[PDB]
């Protein structure tokens, strides 16, 4: 007998859906995430163990009708719906306060030695107090193919050439992406295939290290193509001169080719980006305040 | 016994390969489509009536192993491999030339009645000499689904909506799309779902055109869903600020939400931004003069 009043359908994927919900008793919205099992199982094992205030609450689960459901709490909305409603991308002062929080939660989770895998605008959530939470740990580790359209634009160009070991860098890759998008609200390397990617990660951010290049060229996938040959600017405010300063430092510092060359998740959160006028000091109050005022509530 | 030595992978899909190839006789270079049939034998129908110098050419069809071969003649590439492989687009003179050559080819089809269905940058083949062709025509009609990532990109609001009726102006709107994409290096429309191609169109073009607002508010895949209401500029030089003032009004005129307000294929040919400077006139001749020049060699 279905505890929940299912209000509409939020999400879907390759993997099964997400609804919004109503327990019939608490009156509580919820998220109810429902599939068709390794990746049900190993998005619960992550969530029993793993807590953060920039990470969104499971409730319970239940199997009914041979498929296995996943409460969560109900966040407004996400980065994505933001993008898909307003022109031009993020305010400029909302951004860094969405970022921070998008980083101090994949930090807690690098600090544990988890990679996340899957960071893109659709997987962050956004309350109407504007708290951001990370979601979306099915594919999280210590390679399960991820089938998703929009995944293949935040690839990282080592996940695309599979190399046999990769690890957090792929995170600060696809979140270097999604932070240009946040910024100007235009996707930065949407592609139809891998083969598509990788041309366009070469013309718009580098070509591949040598070892990345190594695996390209043996590659059967990839026999007889060439990549573009392009020379790109050194300096970061001239490689993406659409963006603010130290925004644009940030972005380049994300999107290395070589995963070793690129930016950790500690260092990012502080970057002068975040330092410049003392708004760490400033945010992080205004946040304890908020989660205060509001948990009361 | 293949009469094919099969040279390289120049393509795949969802309904199966095209290789590069040179008869084992003739020596002569070839590409062939290979399926897995509705689509292949609508493909050939259509190449058997159909006839132009901006459409590509078939050569022979044979059936090994259980699959269907087509074998077409060998162009050097496509603009999509232009976007691939160069920064920012397509030179204007060279766009120029390259646009009127695809509407030479999609006005031929249109004054036939056919819907070509597939308008996209691999589906414009570009030999060394700037020769442009159109191929791809196994949705081509007098609605088959188009499963491709790519596809989704180019797709008019009444296709995503599944209206009942379409024709002609789905072609426009794909060609508009294409043309910002060659102008400025960027896909205009990327998205990973109908549901967000809608959101972008909404966004980038303009709200849902009465008809087509009461199929999304009846539709039960959209329902609870409420598009982005926004206001766009009704001046095509503001709208498309980055675009040639001509190039600009072009695709204004393409990219209309009711189909019934696009321009024919017709009109675009006769547009100013191919009259201007005498260019049909002296562009007519150095054509016809390659076709010569090269058909001799
Ligand atoms: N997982 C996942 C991916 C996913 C994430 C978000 C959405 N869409 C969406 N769209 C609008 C609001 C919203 N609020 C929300 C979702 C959740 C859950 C975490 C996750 C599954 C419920 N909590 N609060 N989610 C759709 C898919
Ligand atoms: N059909 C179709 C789609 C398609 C079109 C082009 C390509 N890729 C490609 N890439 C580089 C060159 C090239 N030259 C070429 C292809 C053809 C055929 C018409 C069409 C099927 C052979 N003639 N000349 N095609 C891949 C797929
Ligand atoms: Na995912
Ligand atoms: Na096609
Ligand atoms: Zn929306
Ligand atoms: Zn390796
Ligand atoms: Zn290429
Ligand atoms: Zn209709």
């Amino acid at each position: 007998m279905e505890m929940y009043e299912t209000l509409g359908k939020v999400g879907e994927g390759s993997y099964g859906t997400v609804m919004k919900c109503k327990h019939k008793n608490t009156g509580q919205i919820v998220a109810i995430k429902i599939f068709y099992n390794k990746i049900a199982m190993r998005e619960i094992k992550f969530l029993k163990q793993f807590h953060h205030e920039n990470l969104v609450n499971l409730i319970e689960v239940f199997r009914q009708k041979k498929k296995i459901h996943l409460v969560f709490e109900f966040i407004d909305h996400t980065v994505l719906d933001e993008l898909q409603h307003y022109c031009h991308g993020l305010e400029s002062k909302r951004l860094r306060k969405y970022l921070f929080q998008i980083l101090r939660a994949i930090d807690y989770l690098h600090s544990n030695n988890i990679i996340h895998r899957d960071i893109k605008p659709e997987n962050i959530l956004v309350s109407q107090s504007g708290i951001t939470k990370l979601c979306d740990f099915g594919f999280a580790r210590t390679d399960i193919y991820d089938d998703e359209v929009a995944t293949r634009w935040y690839r990282a160009p080592e996940l695309v050439l599979k190399d046999t070991s990769y690890g957090k860098p792929v995170d600060i890759w696809a979140l270097g992406c999604m932070i240009i998008e946040m910024a100007t609200g235009n996707p930065y390397l949407p592609s139809s295939s891998d083969l598509d990617l990788l041309h366009k990660i070469v013309l718009k951010v580098g070509n591949l290290s040598p070892h990345l290049q190594n695996i390209f060229s043996k590659s059967p996938i990839f026999a007889g193509v060439v990549l573009p040959q392009v020379q790109h600017p050194k300096n970061a405010r001239k490689k993406y001169p659409k963006l603010n300063g130290l925004l644009a430092d940030i972005v380049h510092a994300c999107l290395q080719i070589d995963p070793a060359d690129r930016i950790s998740s500690s260092d990012l959160l502080h970057h002068e980006y975040f330092t410049r006028d003392g708004f760490i000091e400033k945010f992080m109050p205004e946040l304890k305040a908020k989660l205060l005022q509001e948990a009361k509530v």
